[PDB]
């Protein structure tokens, strides 16, 4: 055979290529010389393929692998066709059981590294040394939605990293906000059905706009604050690469004294805080639900890696009462201003899997993981957890032998006397299977808790009370975080907040859901409350109009690292420009317009009404990426139209279209020359407008004033605008 | 701690020592240096022990593995104890469904080795070349007993050879009987469900012996010959080493030119053939259920590798039909007599597994499992079986990647494009996951069958006739085959035969079954069934007296190959002879015992009244190794007793009664001197009698003559004198 | 065909008959009048079977149980025969796991009935009434063996009784003996794997005399005092209806003015104490493998109902 | 097997059918159905041979497959008809 | 605290039920291949009670040392030598 072009144009480049440019492949094809060490310990299992004889799995060799066996060649089939049964029962059961949540996720391999040694507070291995690389895995999710959901609906994101460190996995499994909509864990079934497709019919997907979902809601004021995150632009995040992470849990570092800190962990990401607006973000689960999968393989395969800096808020033990909330309630967040973030090391992602469903599919992060010199706390959300993410792998991996599954292979040394278990994969030569022993001298053997390289001894915290199922009265505060979260939005934040209120009540069928929940929304800010009040067609009454507001966190009337927008940390690097072609562009725009791109690690696409080629003005062949309606705006950050002979597109429907679409989403726009003709179909006065770039030619400036608008990635000030433009 | 012994008696020596004399070990540690291709390939999954710090399945050591955390050292364990919780939830899921038939199994590794190139008939790659090495997993087991099941039970025997090949797994999935019970694998749930434990209350395990068993048989005719096989003392072997092996159906063997040869498979063994005596057997799976697979594992490490001979009978395409019996129907066997087995090549057996569970539990044997070069045949038993082996491990061993766990792994290259499934171990790197492709140009590729590693076709064989559920007629005779065995076997294995027979049939409940298989005995003996009924004090009526007996199989009225003992092949290596010491035993004769049986390469137990030492008339310590009542007559093959202080023993119930089991059991006994007094207990005359060796003292031809009756295994003209006697 | 005898002596008496005088038989067809409200509850799963037509699992007659469908009598079978896939299918699928501990065991099913009320130390509904009836499900077990294991082996027993309530089931799950061999849970797996077969080579069945077993037990004093009795005729009882049970630890009684009682549960066999003697339990093993789960049914059927107190 | 875990799921509510289904099939995991038939095996005489076989016929009979004509090679092989 | 009840159990055995118990061990200890670890059960036998101890260090051909012979008995629980 050879089927393969003889161009060789079917392979990708091994280097580093932008978004589009080549066909995506596995990792160690795309990118075979970046190596970690977990990585590296994969390759006993990796499988090539090239050069190779098809065979059963039983090593047999395929000669036809196109029929099956019958008598006759128009005959029945015959039993006896092992080869086809084989081939026909692995495809049957190549299906295991979704995750519970977080079924929908996306994950890339990486390395962590300390930006000093943090001896000081913890004797975790992993973070005793600015040189000790620590390979990691990590999976980004959303919550609700089912492994063919769509990635940009609204939801909390999942953020889970497995630290392969040198005494064990270290699974940090959280989130992109800093609280989670329960206390205890022991309302989790109720929550997650709630949210998750109502039980006689199994809608609606990926979305918790309907009625369950806010009948839980407006009975369990608890769930209020993460709620409020869920219904701001946080909910749909940009990327992956674009959103915080947080492991909301107030957790513990243990130091080699035996000194407990308490810690809450945080990921920042150094390409800054961005998020897409509630119409791109629905229109984009339509036009492409991979995206954000597609977005961190893509940005991965360009070198845009995906980077975050880890950062602690410390506490000290004597501190733990001087809240006026309970370090232990995962309904609360601890506000930067008390107790400030600090950046411990950074984490990049550098690789993409082989295979999604043998890393991403089959890998298992679980919280419990700790390390010495890491501890947990009462937070009865994160006690239950612990439970839970060893239970669930029995059935969703197979049995109690998931960490024998490549992926959640550790790097480090593992020996113990637990043998067996369904698909047992380690063979012991231990004559002993228990412990103690005489017969192997009684190894392994324990060790006992130290400095470095110790057994894991728990922190000895004090117990005393009864054995009772009772909340801690400190965790019954429901709108006080919420309120703190709504006053340190910026104006148009607290806008989406409101019309994500609006939007998803006006899907709850039931009237009196959405009274209640407004009724809940007039305990935490009057304003949010009349403003989806109105939308709802509902009056506050008398008695909502006079409810009091809660008091203060601690004094703050505000927290700006609360709000994604208030404080600039926009990256342009890694974004996307849509360029509209016509049948004879201007080739000195173009230059221009890619090298200032290209300057910044700005991608671009070049589009067109068919696919194929256009000839720019100078005979300089330009190659179309995509169709307008091929690869809409919800895609990109930016839009350009190049000077040429605009009525090649002038009057077509989904140019304009594109522009309008963009136009509503808040995206810099750039006009070059005859491409200003296009401001009539977005209505721009002649004098101009804020957003628009807008010149004779695309030159330095017009790059640069483009540039600058999307560092700021959107044009919040073009909002009250939208509103008169139909698309 | 440090809790071996000084001294180093913990640990067994890494070098062939005889049964009982080292505790034994894991296959590995006690014969490193004994390799293969497949033993070393499972290196990447072995792991070691010593020297290793205890962990979690994560990699974190463990500091205190004696104790649950608690809230108090008398408080409630907490949730939070995850060490707690993996080692438990491991422990909780340890146990996997075991195997629907042959779950009581013994295994060990090996090696196979053609004499001679066999080319000429057929082109698979473990038989072109004498110095050709294939690495094999023979694993041998009873039928119906759970895999917590007795070993001596009567039954048939399972005979499963992997052998790992250069062109893939071939799996010889056979019995130690030469036909099966049943025609057609539709029954096959019907014939097992029988002979199992009845439904109601799950009783009898490991036996036939009861009403279902023999009501089957009653009603399917078909069965008679496989049960005259088990009924004898075939049904009963000594050791898996002294038994023959049969792959049971026609199979086909492919040349490089495409010619068809049919062909059954054969296995000698070449320590010879040998069984217990019924009631040996049964009182020996109380003294001890592992006696097999203890036998097997000892003799591997004493380095008595079990040895057996692959040899074919071969019947030429156009012979199909030149028999009495169809070459299809696998009730009938192939006498020897009409078709010679020629002499293929040798399996040696000379490692044990080091982990049970992992290697021997988790095999999955299936005579599907073929190469280019062999083929099936229309057999509708083999047929049926195609379906089965893979079918079944879905559930024994939780998935489709049952061929990743390590013992089953084709030591040959296997790549296809199947994917995904529980428990994926291979991370599969090729960007296509189809075929035909092009963007891996169609890689991993098909190859066209050839001479040497092609890919496999079947045989072209013609079809022709309607689709029927339709026993073909020439399967349709019962009887010929059964008294083709019956009239091959001694007048002791025929009295057997009788016995086995007739005990089966007292535990059948209901009267009208015993009467109903007496009826079908008629069929095909009456000197049979005449003796059966006898026993079971039923008369055979003047019809059943004038049945007239099945004709000849082919013109022949015998075939000696059929017997177990007709024709000698009597070897005593690995045999094990009781050694009955007194506290002042004579240490010339001990001396002469001791080497005369290592100069043969047969063993020795030297038991006495309690455990310790004895002193010899010179002051030679003498180590017991067992008490008479601890290893009973049951486990060895004959017994002597030396001259010393006999009074010591003489009136010690359990020593006299040693003898009087053996004696009845037709096992050589021999003694010296004074032990000679213990001839008044057998109830020997003083002249002597064949099976007793007796002279003043263990010197001259004492050990000769012992070991001559230790040659033709026991004393068959002792029958007669066991009748009586109360043992 | 083949058909029952003509005299009807196929299908033993539905009357309580000495062991041996008839074949035994699932327990409602033996006796069909012996009732109690979790018996009666499962007859939506019974599924009788004289009278009806063979069929698959999705009640499609089989017109031919005896073969499976090929090209020509003496041709090769064909995948189109679902009739075979179906029945081979279930048949490859009958296994599940059996239980870590106490694979091997024989259960019935009966009644209990509190002498007294028990509401001064206890609110629990079935003792609350002296005439209030709770069906019971009881399982007695060994240890360390397999499913296909041997009864009459030196062992601990297990001895659980199912209590289906009014206010829920009650697992009472316990021994013949009224202590366990370790203190902790932690250390279950490593005194379990060390009673059992060990590793290498997966011998021996349903014995502790082994090398690991004497081991831990050399370095776990804790462990002794169950071993004492494991050691003792105890280990080897003559039936299940003639040991103790024990509940081994102290639970708590807690009585509707929320009264704490300590409380340890005991099982009174009303037949008697009564164990083997070591040569013919060791003997039985091989003669009667299944010689307890024989007597406990055989008993049931005679009307010797095995009564605990 | 995977997807509804083991050969008992046609004992699943809405796979059960409407009609009788009587068989000599036992166990798998989660087995719904307890069997009171003496026999697990056919053919039997302790349950007189019930649940019986049943002769294909106008209404209410066996499945007996048509007896189409096979004739041919075992081969792996399009039908030149379908290309 | 793990000889005190041991011994209550060996003291409320009838004299054929405490040499079943010493034939039990002995019979067991005598299938111990390494025998250390023989010894060492032993060892623990005289922790119990020494008549025991003897007993099974006889048939398995052990003999105690003058320090197993000196072990103290366990104290009797809540005073009882014995319960029926
Ligand atoms: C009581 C149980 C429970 C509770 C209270 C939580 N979840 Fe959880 N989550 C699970 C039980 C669980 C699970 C059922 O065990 C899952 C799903 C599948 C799995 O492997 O683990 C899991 C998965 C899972 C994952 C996906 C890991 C991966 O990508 O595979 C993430 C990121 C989170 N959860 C994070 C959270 C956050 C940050 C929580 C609150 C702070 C939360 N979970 C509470
Ligand atoms: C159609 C069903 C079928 C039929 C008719 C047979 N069996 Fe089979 N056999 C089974 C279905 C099966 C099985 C259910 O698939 C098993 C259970 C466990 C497994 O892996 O394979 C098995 C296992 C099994 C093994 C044990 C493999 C091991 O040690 O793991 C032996 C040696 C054989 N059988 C031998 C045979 C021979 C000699 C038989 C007649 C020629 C036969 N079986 C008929």
């Amino acid at each position: 055979d050879s089927l393969a072009p003889e161009d060789g144009s079917h392979r990708p480049a091994a280097e580093p290529t932008p978004p589009g440019a080549q066909p995506t492949a596995p990792g160690s094809l795309k990118a075979p010389d970046t190596r970690n060490e977990k990585l590296n310990s994969l390759e006993d299992v990796r499988k090539g393929s090239e050069n190779y004889a098809l065979t059963t799995n039983q090593g047999v060799r395929i000669a036809d692998d196109q029929n099956s066996l019958r008598a006759g060649s128009r005959g029945p089939t015959l039993l006896e066709d092992f080869i086809l049964r084989e081939k026909i029962t692995h495809f049957d059961h190549e299906r295991i059981p979704e995750r519970i949540v977080h079924a929908r996720g996306s994950a890339a391999h990486g390395y962590f590294q300390p930006y000093k040694s943090l001896s000081d507070i913890t004797k975790a291995d992993f973070l005793s040394d600015p040189n000790k690389i620590t390979p990691v895995f990590v999976r980004f999710s959303t919550v609700q939605g089912g492994a063919g959901s769509a990635d940009t609906v609204r939801d909390i994101r999942g953020f889970a990293t497995k630290f392969y460190t040198e005494e064990g996995i270290f699974d940090l499994v959280g989130a992109n906000t800093p609280i989670f909509f329960i206390q205890d864990a022991h309302k989790f079934p109720d929550f997650v059905h709630a949210v998750k497709p109502e039980p006689h019919w199994a809608i609606p997907q990926g979305q918790s706009a309907h009625d369950t979902f806010w009948d839980y809601v407006s009975l369990q004021p608890e769930t209020l604050h993460n709620v409020m995150w869920a219904m701001s632009d946080r909910g749909i995040p940009r990327s992956y690469r674009t959103m915080e992470g947080f492991g909301i849990h107030t957790f513990r570092l243990i130091n080699a004294e035996g000194k407990a800190t308490f810690v809450r962990f945080h990921w920042k990401p150094l390409a800054g805080k961005a998020s897409l607006v509630w119409d791109e973000a629905q229109k984009l689960t339509g036009r492409d639900p991979d995206f954000h999968r597609r977005e961190l393989w893509e940005a991965i395969e360009a070198g845009d890696f995906p980077e975050y800096e880890l950062g602690f808020q410390l506490i000290p033990e004597e501190d733990e009462f001087k809240f006026d909330f309970d370090l232990l309630d995962p309904t609360k967040l601890i506000p930067e201003e008390l107790v400030p973030v600090q950046r411990v090391g950074k984490m990049v992602l550098n690789r993409n899997p082989d295979n999604f469903f043998a890393e991403n599919e089959q890998a298992a992060f679980h919280p419990g993981h700790i390390v010495p010199g890491l501890d947990f706390t009462n937070d009865p959300l994160l006690q239950g957890r612990l439970f839970s993410y060893t239970d669930t792998q029995i059935s969703r991996l197979g049995g109690p032998n998931f960490h024998e599954i490549p992926i959640n292979r550790p790097t480090c040394p593992y020996h113990n006397f637990q043998r067996d278990g369904m698909h047992r994969m380690g063979i012991d030569t231990n004559p002993a299977n228990y412990e103690p022993n005489s017969i192997n001298d009684n190894w392994p053997r324990e060790t006992p808790p130290g400095p470095k390289r110790g057994g894991f001894e728990s922190y000895q915290e004090r117990v005393e009370g009864n054995k009772v199922r009772e909340r801690s009265p400190s965790f019954g505060e429901y709108y006080s975080h919420p309120r703190l979260f709504w006053l340190s939005q910026t104006p148009f934040e607290q806008r989406h907040i409101v019309d994500g209120f609006s939007f998803e009540l006006s899907k709850v069928v039931r009237p009196y859901i959405r009274e209640r929940v407004v009724d809940q929304l007039a305990h935490i800010d009057l304003t949010l409350a009349q403003a989806v009040a109105k939308n709802l067609g509902i009056e506050l009454t008398d008695d909502q109009l006079n409810i009091t507001p809660p008091p203060d966190v601690n004094g703050l009337k505000k927290d700006p690292s609360l709000s994604l927008y208030a404080i600039p940390d926009g990256d342009v690097k890694g974004r996307v420009v849509a360029i509209l072609l016509n049948d004879e562009v201007r080739s000195a725009d173009l230059l221009a317009i890619l090298k200032a791109l290209k300057a910044k690690g700005v991608h671009a696409k070049l589009l067109y009404s068919r696919m194929g080629e256009v000839t720019a003005d100078d005979g300089t062949v330009l190659p179309i990426a995509a169709t307008f309606a091929g690869a809409p705006s919800l895609t990109v950050d930016a839009v350009i139209v190049p000077c040429g002979n605009i009525a090649d597109i002038a009057d077509n429907g989904d140019a304009n279209y594109y522009l309008m679409e963009a136009y509503k989403h808040l995206k810099p726009i750039a006009l070059a020359g005859d491409a200003r003709k296009f401001k009539a179909t977005i209505k721009i006065a002649d004098q101009g407008e804020e957003g628009i770039v807008e010149a004779d030619s695309a030159d330095g400036s017009f790059m640069d004033e483009l540039l600058t608008l999307m560092a700021a990635h959107r044009v919040w000030s073009r909002i009250p605008k939208i509103d008169k433009i139909p698309a």
